[PDB]
DNA sequence: TTGCAAAAGGGC
DNA sequence: GCCCTTTTGCAA
């Protein structure tokens, strides 16, 4: 409750306030410092501020020349300590910058910045106590004269911290956060691999499920870090959260290797995991979706440009007047088993008015003698049934699925509507199609969320990976879902690992921030460049390699920027438990 | 509680000068009745966006064609045909008979009581079994019934007996002959329209200028355009909202555009806009344009950047201002309280 | 309420010099009689604004590319080389008939005698 | 005769 | 590098 040192200067430097401080011998003996990037209260004329050392140096204080003092003491082994208390106090001295973010009015209004300067007699500057820290971080910005909004709950995200310096941790001041900050708003989560992001991703995505639990979440699964604790770690996954949290029948694992799934899943959950987790096929029947097939077929050509094929653009448009005409069906069949897509066992087809088992080859070999001895386009599809030869990658007989509808009605089912169900992707188990189905599903969900505008929003968190390589796209999918999710209520989480390359309209118009160390020079550029606030950190994210050292910054509201230890998942969930 | 425009027109006192075109106008109409009282006819005057393709199958054909065409963006040869003969086609009855079937099958409920002459008879496809007995006895007009499936969005705006063509009533209402001033606050419902809306802008955008470039020399066009997020409209050096900001002062065209971001404005733009209002930016490179445009705001650049304050905002009118002036723009509940007097 | 460059001339006492082209000249002929009094045809002459595409087609090319693009995007391909290619049919006498053709088509009165090969 | 696939030379 | 043309061959 006293100064901890003599203001000695002030003056505007660029757009912000600084004050120089001394700290005198006496202190110095008494083991009081000041950690770079600590939080002090200013006291100017009746005021207080909030400041932020900046710098630290050591400079002579009054008339004295302290490099010859120290080396003739030192060439006579002269303990300064408890033998030349005089030369100690002429020579010790140190000096800090402090900078003005602002001050704390009214009722937990922030007012940036500031137009006075201050006095130097007058200045005292003070070190803030943990309650005082806990009510500057719990202020934001307000309109005027307004009394605060007092909204919902809030939940605890991390504490305070000053690196890895001892005494530097505040574990009683903890930043609470409503996640509803996270909800329809654009998040970015930047840093190295290996450094929390996982963890920090996985705490939000558990906040968003206890609290909004109408929110559903589209989690494009690429490292299949998100489903269950990986065999590198302990840290549970989304499903054991939820099991622990009590949320049932919300999670739906789409893959291509159920058995092996589900046998993780019993192993770490029990035999109740039916509950809570429905694992679902990612391969299509062909067989049962030909609308689907010839659909895949014809788009093939116009993804790759040029003019497709009018047998096949005819038999994409009219497919549907199709199914009522089993004499052009059969053909239809008919090109699929020539293509190779191998059929369930005991499938009937029904020629003319004969009844074929296209399962068996004898009775296909007669078939196809009843088909050689022009009703639409049908025939020249039997004729040309080789180009859906690639086809056989993704069938599987006795599907029966479409998951790329199945999806869509789980993300905006009327029915459905209420408690959104949480999708979630293996991507891995599609090999080299993984990003041709991502873009397909993104496209359609996109253009349901557009048509079903006014009636209804879409109300779901997408999930990214990787971001880098999806929104370096200006015409992508994902560049129009980052610029436009938020009319239609979609959202957005991306961890990029290198911000560089992520368009400057896309960095500048996110809304919320959680950066860990960054190696790269351009990286920490580019994200001063995009917020200021971020102006203060650079140096720390560039030369502090610290594992769950986080700097939060959520928009709009926000004063400054927050150094963050994240809390582990295990105790959040702890935490939710009572 | 910021009162809207039309609460603001109430208090002022100023009747038939607002026209709210929506596609939701059952339930704008319940909001303007509940927010006015019960005489809210005097003052907004609800109009819908919505339109009976059967007389403007030349727009349903313009709206197909100009669909998002993802990944190839190869517009269809048959749609293009049809969009270039549907005028030509029109003295043919047998042709328009082939497009009235393609958009019914298309799944588009027609007139009560259409008809129809395939080769030279009466068809009433208001009439399901007139309708079948036409469909099985089924140029240019023959792709497209073929391709009649792709008009199935249209749905979404379609409606019988409408023969309004909101178009051309905006046109008339805001240049027309008989309307020569007193005039008019036109309020499109944009989001309404789905995903029609840009064609839908763009459409009326350039026919509105081009009926203006039309009336030079005998009057001026008299209207400003309030264009929001104007960095997508404005980002194009060939589109019509771009010509007009270049062009419009010279057949009385205004503009008011809000984008929050100068730095994706063209730099052409920003040298030759003579009004601005400047809030709080978070971008040095916003500033750097800023300042680069016009030289006065070097004074308060660092202000701009380091102070987020809500309401407060700095103004220029060029060309007679001496400097910048920093403002607490009043707010519209004391505007209307004041302007009583 | 500066003079203009022939209110400037009227002033100077030159004559038979500017000659005015616009596409308003009814218009442009009321404001110059109201400024300049009933002699104003001794010192300004008021032309019209009007070309004959067919003798000039890279322009009605051009134009037409223009007025596309500027309702929307993506200009026909066969506009775009004809476009960019009308130097090149200007020595082939099929294109040039072809072009030919397609203003008549459109509507444009031609000149009398105007004969393809 | 036409439509469609697949390889190789031209223009920009 | 990228984007259209011409040619041959096998349907029909």
């Amino acid at each position: 409750e006293s100064p901890i040192g003599v203001v000695v200067s002030s003056r505007r430097n660029g757009p912000w306030a600084e004050l120089t401080l001394v700290l005198t011998p006496q202190e110095l003996d008494q083991g009081k410092r000041l950690l770079l990037g600590e939080l002090v209260r200013v006291s100017s004329g009746g005021k207080d501020y909030v400041g932020m050392v900046l710098d630290g140096y050591y400079e002579p204080v009054g008339r004295s020349d302290p490099t010859y003092t120290l080396a003739l003491a030192h060439i006579n082994q002269v303990d300064l300590e408890k033998e030349d208390p005089w030369a100690r106090k002429e020579v010790n001295f140190y000096h800090h910058r402090i900078v003005l973010l602002g001050r704390v009015v009214q009722g937990g209004l922030f007012a940036p910045s500031t137009r006075l300067l201050p006095p130097v007699v007058e200045a005292r500057v003070y070190r803030m106590t943990e309650e005082e820290l806990q009510r500057l971080l719990a202020a934001e910005v307000r309109t005027s004269g307004s009394v605060k909004a007092e909204g919902k709950r809030r939940y605890a995200f991390g504490h305070l911290a000053y690196g890895l310096e001892e005494g530097g941790e505040y574990p009683e001041v903890v930043k609470e956060v409503d996640p509803a900050l996270f909800v329809g708003r654009r998040t970015a989560n930047f840093g190295k691999t290996g450094f929390g992001k996982s963890n920090e991703n996985k705490v939000i995505l558990t906040l968003l499920a206890h609290a909004f639990p109408r929110v559903g979440m589209l989690i494009l699964d690429q490292n299949a870090e998100y489903l269950l604790q990986t065999e590198a770690t302990t840290s549970p996954g989304l499903a054991q959260a939820f099991k622990a949290l009590g949320i049932r029948g919300r999670i739906r694992f789409y893959t291509a290797r159920e058995e092996a799934w589900a046998r993780r899943l019993k192993e770490h959950l029990g035999t109740e995991w039916r509950e809570y987790v429905e694992v679902l096929p990612l391969k299509v029947d062909f067989y049962h979706f030909p609308e689907l097939a010839v659909a895949l077929a014809y788009q093939r050509r116009r993804l790759q440009g040029a003019e497709p094929p009018q047998y096949l653009e005819n038999a994409f448009y009219n497919l549907e007047d199709w199914k009522h005409i089993p004499d052009r069906m059969a053909y239809v069949y008919g090109a699929l088993r020539k293509a190779g897509l191998t059929p369930r066992k005991g499938l009937k087809i029904k020629y003319k008015n004969e009844n074929y088992d296209i399962s068996e080859e004898k009775s296909w070999g007669n078939l196809q003698e009843a088909m050689e001895n022009n009703k639409g386009g049908a025939r020249e599809l039997y004729s040309r049934a080789k180009v859906f030869s690639f086809l056989r990658a993704f069938h599987a007989p006795g599907k029966e699925a479409n998951f790329l509808e199945t999806i869509k009605e789980d993300l905006l089912g009327e029915k459905t509507e209420g408690e959104g169900k949480v999708v979630i992707l293996d991507l891995p188990s599609l090999g080299e199609a993984a990003d041709f189905f991502t873009l397909r599903l993104m496209d359609l969900l996109f253009d349901r969320a557009v048509e079903l505008y006014g009636k209804r929003q879409a109300n779901f968190l997408v999930v990214l990976e990787e971001a880098h390589n999806f929104l370096e796209d200006k015409a992508g999918i994902f560049y129009r879902v980052a610029k436009e999710g938020r009319k239609y209520g979609i959202g957005m989480l991306y961890s990029t690992q290198s911000p560089a390359s992520i368009p400057m309209e896309i960095l500048s118009q996110t809304e919320n921030f959680l950066v860990k160390h960054l190696s790269s020079e351009e990286d920490v550029k580019v994200l001063k460049r995009a917020k200021a606030p971020f102006a203060f950190v650079a140096d720390f994210l560039l030369s502090e390699p610290i594992i769950g050292y986080s700097y939060v910054y959520f928009e709009p509201y926000q004063p400054f920027v927050v150094p963050l230890r994240v809390k582990l998942l295990e105790h959040v969930l702890k935490s939710l438990d009572s």
